[PDB]
């Protein structure tokens, strides 16, 4: 693999499903690599507004669909899969990949728990 030495932050206008009766529609995605949890705002000018939405990472499972072009499905440990779809086919590998990574470079550091008898 590739180790990404660096790390930035990823985000990008995804289409979830909302419904049937509606189907796709078009919404703002930022990913936290410091926390580890996927976010979604109704836009890109709601970021400081209060999140939608929110889906755990840490123990995910990505399972890019081969349907459409641009298509991915991010699954979750306790047992939530999202729909969205990437910009175009080259950004469905950039998501799918970075995702994949942070579910794993998480759900692999979280160990030993230390609560911390200190703190300020």
């Amino acid at each position: 693999g590739s180790s990404g030495s660096s790390g930035e932050n990823v985000y990008g206008y995804l289409m979830k499903y909302t419904n049937l009766v509606t189907g796709w529609q078009y919404r703002f995605f930022v990913l936290n690599n410091e926390a580890g949890l996927l976010e979604y705002f109704v836009n890109e000018q709601s970021r400081n507004q209060k999140p939608r939405g929110t889906l755990q990472l840490a123990g995910a499972v990505i399972s890019p669909s081969d349907e459409d072009s641009h298509t991915f499905t991010v699954n979750a440990a306790s047992g939530e899969q999202y729909k969205l779809r990437a910009t175009d086919a080259k950004e469905r590998q950039h998501w799918v990949s970075r995702l994949q990574i942070c579910t794993q470079h998480h759900t692999e550091a979280i160990g030993k728990n230390n609560s911390g008898p200190s703190s300020g």
